[PDB]
Order: C-alpha cells, then structure tokens, then sequence
RNA sequence: CGGCCGGGAACUCAAAGGAGACUGCCAGUGAUAAACUGGAGGAAGGUGGGGAUGACGUCAAGUCAUCAUGGCCCUUACGAC
C-alpha cells in the first residue's frame, strides 16, 4: 500500500492555509531575549522579536508551549524563512 | 616650651612583598554582534597619567676628528717638545 505522496500532499493542503496576511496560529517552540522561535508548520521555524510579545509594562506573557497567533507574510523569503509577524495579528484583533 | 626627654609603634615617611581596575555589574544603542554611551560602586573607569620600548625599509643621510678598519700619502716630516 504504497500511498502516493500525490494524495497525502494534497490532504495536507487542504489541511492547512498559505496565503500572504493570513492569521495562522503556531506554537511557540523557543522563548529568548532576543527573539521568539514559532512554528507554524510551513517551510521553516520562524523566529519573530521580542518586543512584538510584550505588554505596556514589557512584559513576555507568552510562555513556551503556548499556542500563539501570528500573520503570516510570505511563506519564504529566499533565505529559507517563513515569515511571521505578531503586530499584524494585533492590528487586525 | 625646642620631639627636647623619658617614652610609644598610633600617624606622616622610609623601602620590600602583596591587593586592587578587568566593560567586572546595570540600562540603553547596536547586526541575536564587536563595540559605544550613560549610571552605580570605587582612591582610581574604560590604555587612569607619564616614561622606557622605534617592524621590513627610504634618504650612497651623519660620523675615517671617540673607536676599529681596506686603500692612498709623509717619515730630519703631514711625526714630537
Ligand atoms: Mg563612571
Ligand atoms: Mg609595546
Ligand atoms: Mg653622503
Ligand atoms: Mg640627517
Ligand atoms: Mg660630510
């Protein structure tokens, strides 16, 4: 039972969503003062700013592990990044 | 009325040996950086101040009168009193 890669990327297609600007959820995978590593599972591990995740008191609320949602830009970037951004996501909340 | 004189190892000082200051700590900037700026502490803060220390080479630089030395010249003389 060799199931084809042909049909197993297309479940995996439309079980996920790739268009610039859309909100998509990750999980954040690594937390450091510098940035924060999220995946939300299309080429690469992204890795967005730390102030982008941080309150009026600057304050990193998110913890690893969590659940997050972030606006996806471009899939790639030409340097092997999806890129990610938290702001976009505030701005449409 | 003078450390002067008993006296004391407290203090200056005399040298000898050590401690200490390294962006070490904090904040910001910075390129997830080197570094920079500011602050605390500290006698001292970013090489703390100063000195000694002069790479490969350039100037056929200077010195045959410090000295040494290749050559050339004088030897009753350019030597010596
Ligand atoms: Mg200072
Ligand atoms: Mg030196
Ligand atoms: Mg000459
Ligand atoms: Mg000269
Ligand atoms: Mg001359």
């Amino acid at each position: 039972m060799t199931e084809s890669f042909a049909q197993l990327f297309e479940e995996s297609l439309k079980e996920i969503e790739t268009r610039p600007g859309s909100i998509v959820r990750g999980v954040v995978v690594a937390i450091d003062k510098d940035v924060v590593l999220v995946d939300a599972g299309l080429k690469s591990e992204s890795a967005i700013p730390a102030e982008q995740f941080k309150n009026a008191q600057g304050e990193l609320e998110i913890q690893v592990g969590d659940e997050v949602d972030v606006a996806l830009d471009a899939v790639e970037d030409g340097f092997g990044e999806t890129l990610l951004s938290r702001e976009k996501a505030k701005r449409h909340e």
